[PDB]
């Protein structure tokens, strides 16, 4: 099954902690990464105090059951989500979002599939668009027609 995932940090410097989560990422049992995309910037919320947002997508194949997956997914922020800055431990900088699981429709308590908001999210669906162009949701509606819809504004790469 080809798993969506979205990739997101927060982080002042935020590359060498998106490449550890990268390269945990493929070392997921019975998975595998297809593609990566590029790396996409977007401004903070509300306050311009706040670095700007790393923001990607990968393309994982996989064997595990949807929840198996988070269950990685989950274990990587928490091993990796954190950075230790002079005497402390941050917060969590990493964030490891499912926006997609093949062609499966998924509500539970723990996993809504597709992601509950992708579709207003130029910085899940620029980088999606960017390695899968021609994808097509569950319900029928194209990744292409999401984003000739709303015409979000392109992000810039990192
Ligand atoms: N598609 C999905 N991918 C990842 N977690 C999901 C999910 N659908 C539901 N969840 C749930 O989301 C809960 C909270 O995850 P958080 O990472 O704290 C939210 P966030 O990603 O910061 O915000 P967001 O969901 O608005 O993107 C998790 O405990 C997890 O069970
Ligand atoms: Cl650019
Ligand atoms: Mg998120
Ligand atoms: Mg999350």
């Amino acid at each position: 099954t080809v798993a969506y995932i979205a990739i997101g940090s927060n982080l002042a410097s935020p590359l060498e902690q998106v490449n550890a989560a990268l390269k945990a990422l493929g070392d997921i049992p019975e998975s595998h990464i297809l593609t990566v995309s590029s790396f996409y910037r977007t401004p903070p919320l509300g306050p311009q105090d706040q670095p700007d947002y790393l923001n990607a997508a990968v393309a994982l194949e996989t064997s595990l059951a949807p929840e198996e997956l988070l269950n990685h997914t989950q274990r990587i922020e928490l091993q990796q989500g954190r950075v230790r800055k002079a005497e402390r431990w941050g917060p969590r900088t990493l964030d490891l979002d499912i926006m997609l699981f093949g062609n499966e429709v998924i509500n539970t308590e723990r996993l809504t599939v597709p992601h509950y908001d992708m579709k207003n999210r130029g910085a899940m669906l620029w980088p999606l668009f960017e390695i899968a162009p021609e994808l097509v949701f569950p319900d029928g509606e194209m990744l292409r027609q999401i984003l000739h819809t709303r015409a979000f504004d392109k992000l810039n790469k990192w």
